[PDB]
């Protein structure tokens, strides 16, 4: 069969909830995939930052298939043995004391939102059912959720007034909003407003984390250090939906033994993935791979479309990149087509921005490449409009 | 490194959210485990149903490594091949028009609320913002839910009188309450007053399903087939989180192509666990064993303990049973521990009922022994009061 017949039959048998480019994957290997019809494309989504490491690790299919003949899984239930050898493990690497596995990135900030309220009542002692949680604007009406623009610690000293508040929970770089970094000043101002008016300062570094910007920790780059992290994504290098929550004994001891709903999360194979998927990022460098790569191509990227009407902004840090474009003058979705027929294949957020994200295992030479086709596909839509 | 060397580790490094029987497993096959110290148990909770198929079954696993080779995700930004082979073979296997793929139980669950009040709306042309959905009292306050009473085909007609209920929520068997089986005419008259009153039946066959209670759907024993069906657990066969909502085309096209989050749901990886799940579960008759020996199985341990002064009730479905016991004389969690000791793991559901839910694969001769372990441990403390 050919690439149309899979799609018209997800469209006869599977819900129409999702809108993907129309390209139909049957492989993928470090930063290519391949479509029916044998095409190779660059990917340049990773599946929002799940393949960091590369399409197919055969490292991680390894400890896969070696904990999956052992056990998948028990339930909450009982104990397995991989779960400690995991939480061990990533304690240790990022420097906290506990460590929470969920499945979900979803399940991480509901978790997290429940965690810090806890805490706003057991430690802060703040008055009961008014635990008020502080997020950002754009990207991270709902009820005790007050929202600050970004990048504003006018706006957030503000709102830390408020003894109420619990946390403050924030992204080191907006990435639904479309890539948006913040002032080098703003973080470590994060974290002092935090510490002075007594408020988690909690750090959302699913899609930032593990390699993405350069480091293990995007707020790594800041100098601070947040009271709570949560990780998703590249926990598993794409082999398994994993997630977790960071914290120290003050903050996450305030959860209890309790009744839960059966869960997948903390399951075996999950663990035996978790460890190996970070021991694969870090033994073949790839924070530092990215950490190298990452500002050279976004300058010469800026350098070479500086001229282009259509492009409004290059945007990243590391290899988290976007290009926001005027769209009034473009369509969106069309680029990313265009990028597709060309070799490389992304998606848009909003209206404006298109993602620019390749695993980290990318060589300076294959960046090179992407450039030359990134360049190609916007001087069509100029050479148009 | 013993068992309790594994308790200690996981007490200092993870979160303490979850309170599990004293038990380490680093193994399963079938319907046994393997503590750190190589003793044996039956496993009688399975994972809350993901092992119906029995832990570690390597046909499975098979599927798994085959496909975990070739792509383990593409985001929903893209299609895959593996994703309409599973999508047709579910919607084929099960009688309806579409079916929506996500990872776990509570997914389906939020989803399904959106999807039942949305075809409230659209369809029911319901008053905006005042969708009603009705779910049953002990099992499954909080806006737009009405609760109604299990098995009352009374109260929940005078709940359907309101014209702004979309849906009602239900379990073949409610799971959380203690394994609460209906009366034979409750669900013919479910299926009456929803189709009468022009609203949703869903049911949520998560735990029920796939064998469980010795068909594919428990609602297939009431001879009902319910607008919307929710499954989880046994999909995978314990391999991954997987969960789906099925709905014809009437109800499921309500939802539209949108910018949702990033998901792992509808992934490759888990497509082609799913299909080989359920070929399993069919191929290898598991339904039909757990609707041969369960009822037998039942039947023979009500008579065994008929006379036992801590046991309440014997109550099941198939291979869904439950032990209720009079919590005034016993505590619960102890007998859990007894029947730990004696060779057999579970856990127990609020203060009174333990669960007895073996993989589908189990002998009668297994039946008979784990028979032997519950009469004993019910003996061991009926013998001290």
């Amino acid at each position: 069969k050919s690439s149309q017949d899979y799609m018209n039959n997800e469209l006869t048998y599977g819900a129409h909830n999702y809108d993907p480019i129309p390209v139909v994957l049957k492989r993928g290997k470090g930063v290519f995939v391949y479509d029916i019809e044998d095409r190779r494309y660059y990917d340049f989504l990773s599946a929002y930052s799940s393949v960091n490491q590369g399409h197919c690790h055969p490292d991680i299919l390894n400890a896969m298939i070696n904990q999956a003949k052992k056990l998948t899984i028990c339930s909450r239930a009982f104990f397995s043995d991989s779960l400690g050898v995991c939480e061990r493990y990533l304690t240790n690497l990022f420097g906290y004391d506990k460590v929470l596995m969920m499945n979900t990135g979803a399940e991480a900030s509901e978790t997290a939102y429940k965690l810090c309220r806890k805490w706003g009542y057991e430690v802060k002692k703040i008055p009961e059912n008014s635990a008020k949680i502080i997020v950002c604007n754009n990207n991270f009406f709902v009820p005790n959720f007050l929202k600050v623009p970004y990048d504003d610690l006018e706006a957030l000293e503000k709102e830390l007034q408020d003894p109420n508040v619990c946390a403050f929970i924030v992204e080191p770089v907006q990435g639904e909003a479309g890539v948006i970094v913040p002032s080098d000043s703003y973080f470590p101002g994060v974290a002092s407003l935090c510490k002075k008016y007594n408020v988690l300062f909690v750090a959302d570094e699913v899609q930032t984390g593990l390699g993405r910007t350069g480091k293990l920790l995007c707020t790594h780059h800041y100098g601070v250090k947040p009271d709570v992290i949560l990780l998703g994504k590249a926990l598993s290098g794409g082999h398994y939906p994993i997630s977790a929550i960071l914290a120290n004994d003050d903050v996450m001891l305030v959860l209890k033994p309790g009744e839960h709903g059966s869960t997948y999360g903390g399951n075996p194979l999950a663990a035996a993935i978790c460890v190996e998927a970070l021991k694969v990022l870090i033994n073949e460098k790839l924070c530092e791979n990215a950490d190298k790569l990452g500002a050279p191509f976004l300058q010469n990227l800026k350098e070479q479309l500086k001229d282009s009407k259509v492009v409004r902004e290059v945007r990243g840090k590391g290899l988290l990149c976007a290009i926001e474009f005027k769209n009034d003058l473009v369509n969106v979705w069309d680029i990313c087509l265009k990028f597709k027929e060309n070799g490389l294949i992304t998606r848009s957020v909003h209206d404006k921005t298109v993602r620019l994200t390749p695993p980290l295992c990318i060589t300076k030479e294959q960046l090179d490449e992407c450039t030359e086709i990134i360049v190609k596909t916007v001087k069509f839509f100029d050479d148009n409009l």
